[PDB]
């Protein structure tokens, strides 16, 4: 069960890496240049 | 301790489930 | 095993406080 959540958190960081790649999404549809 | 990690882990996801829900107002701003 | 599992935790509390600051960079383009 230890590593079932080793690996929901290796699930969350990939989420967060997703999340971040939408966000670099927005920021480059919208600002710097 | 794990089952306290597990439950911190199951407040990170219900964390990264508001800020996509801050994303998606912010995506919905720009509309 | 467990304090590298808590330490995991602690790399993805401080990505989501990262994101929150990526988040708060495009709060500050768009509102």
């Amino acid at each position: 069960r230890m590593k079932q959540l080793e690996d929901k958190v290796e699930e969350l960081l990939x989420k967060n890496y997703h999340l971040e790649n939408e966000v670099a999404r927005l920021k480059k549809l919208v600002x710097e240049r």
